[PDB]
């Protein structure tokens, strides 16, 4: 088998369960209606959540990927690897937002 | 026999178990009615999840035939490698939000 | 997993227990109303307390990051260093007048 | 005199013809009233236009300095010039928007 | 002046004829209303026209500033200007229907 | 200039009035009803058409570019031209096809 190898990395670089979670909270608040408390905050911030965990999931592919394989170049690698400790920071930040306002 | 032995092999590269689950709700979905809840959205989410799995199917099986046969060309197993790593991921963020939104 | 890592380093450098309060007590005063006394100066102080937050948060990603790989600059370490307590130092002060004045 | 050598480099990288126009184009759509049509897409059009326009003077500021003073790094300032190219490119695509829905 | 060294630049790699067109067709079409014929189809059409055309204007800076700094690297080059090609092409494609839909 | 560059090479290599002409007749076709004559033949041949004129555009683009930057490999190019000419007058065929059921 191949694509249970692929599957297996790449749900090794995303936390599903923090992922899953904001998923039914999308769809939770779109069903409570747009006049709902809080319904175009809570909207953007689970958006750009989701969105920052895509961006997460794919800098993570690159940087496992180019870890081993490459060994001429460290500046870009200590260049990715701050932004994607940094844009895992703001996943963080979001999520508490996120609990305050729900 | 030589089929078989190219039927195991296009068969190795397909996740039949996840591939036949997608294609059983797009029947439930499309039975259940347009005015049916989220319609439009399931449509194309599932349709595009089906989508990338046949992508990601033909692009393993020319890094499959890539592999062991050539030997030279190291950059191209690198591309082919990370989209179809990444091509993998996006099937796994499209079937999260097929459960929540099943 | 290597998002649990990236998340691992993203909550130690994070007062999350002070994080939270404050973003609790920034919706109690919202909901509160514009009419309500100190709201303006609340507000303020609020929200320049969890901008602090999130900018010593970004220093200290970059400061923990450059202290292994790198060792030929210090004099950059020392300023970074010096930010970072005085940033916090601030902080500190604010929740006194957030605690006083609520 | 100090003062005007400062002044001069500093309206030396930015273009207070385009930067002018906006200030007044936000000054209208404001007095206008949230009631005038396309209100919410003008005014975040034209302030990340502004914002943007800041962004880029601050760092054409760290280039300017840099250029002359630096020789050795050379990948830094390759990086630095890009993101000054592309970030212009999004106020010429954004001004656009701006004139087309003016 | 820098920012005008820029703004010329960014200038050189965009169509702002043909970019101002399709931004007046998507507002023309939009304030018609959702009931007026083709308006899906022509908001989608319109709007990965535009989407497409900035794609085009990052790859053009980046294959402006690597042709004359950069040399070694050759293939890098041939695939940066084949997606600009044929994203050019599919550009021409999708006004054809635009106008043939108009 | 350099998207005037790209759109001019992209121009050059697809028949635009023939592009333009089916698309007018796929058009009207839409517009006649689904009860009309030879609709869901009429519908499929002008569809393929087009599909077959976009994949032409796509090998030409690629054909162009490998010309004067590879000379090594000959036989891939002779694949490419006899799939290129094979299209054409499968398309051809195809027009010929819908001008006799107009
Ligand atoms: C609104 C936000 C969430 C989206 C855009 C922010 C992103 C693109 C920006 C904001 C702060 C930025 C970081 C700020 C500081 C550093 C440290 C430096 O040594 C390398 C670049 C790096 C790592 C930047 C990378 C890009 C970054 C993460
Ligand atoms: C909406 C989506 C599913 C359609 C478009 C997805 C495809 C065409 C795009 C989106 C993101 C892209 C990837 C983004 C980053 C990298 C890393 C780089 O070193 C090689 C190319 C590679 C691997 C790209 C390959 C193509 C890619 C997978
Ligand atoms: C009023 C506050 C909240 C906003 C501005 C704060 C920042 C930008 C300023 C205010 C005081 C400043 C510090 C004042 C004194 C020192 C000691 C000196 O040897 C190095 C710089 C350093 C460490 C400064 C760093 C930047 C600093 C922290
Ligand atoms: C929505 C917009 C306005 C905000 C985010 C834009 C910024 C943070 C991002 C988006 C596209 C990015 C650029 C994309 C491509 C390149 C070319 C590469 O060789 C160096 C990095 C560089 C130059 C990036 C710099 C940062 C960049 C400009
Ligand atoms: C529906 C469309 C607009 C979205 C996806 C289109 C883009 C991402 C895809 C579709 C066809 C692709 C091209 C197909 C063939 C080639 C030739 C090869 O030697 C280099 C890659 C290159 C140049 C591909 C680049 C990416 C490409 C342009
Ligand atoms: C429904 C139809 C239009 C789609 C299938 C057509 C394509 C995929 C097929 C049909 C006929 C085929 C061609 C038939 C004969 C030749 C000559 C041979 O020396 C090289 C391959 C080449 C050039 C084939 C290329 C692929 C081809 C053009």
């Amino acid at each position: 088998n191949h694509y249970a190898t692929k599957k297996s990395v790449a749900e090794s670089m995303l936390d599903v369960a923090l992922f899953m979670s904001n998923a039914m909270r999308l769809k939770a608040v779109l069903e409570q209606g747009p006049s709902s408390h809080y319904y175009t905050t809570l909207v953007t911030l689970i958006s750009l959540s989701l969105l920052l965990q895509v961006v997460i999931g794919v800098l993570l592919v690159v940087i496992a990927r180019l870890n081993l394989n490459e060994v001429e170049k460290q500046w870009r690698l200590n260049q990715l690897n701050n932004a994607a400790t940094i844009l895992v920071f703001f996943t963080v930040v979001i999520n508490v937002f996120i609990t305050a306002f729900g």
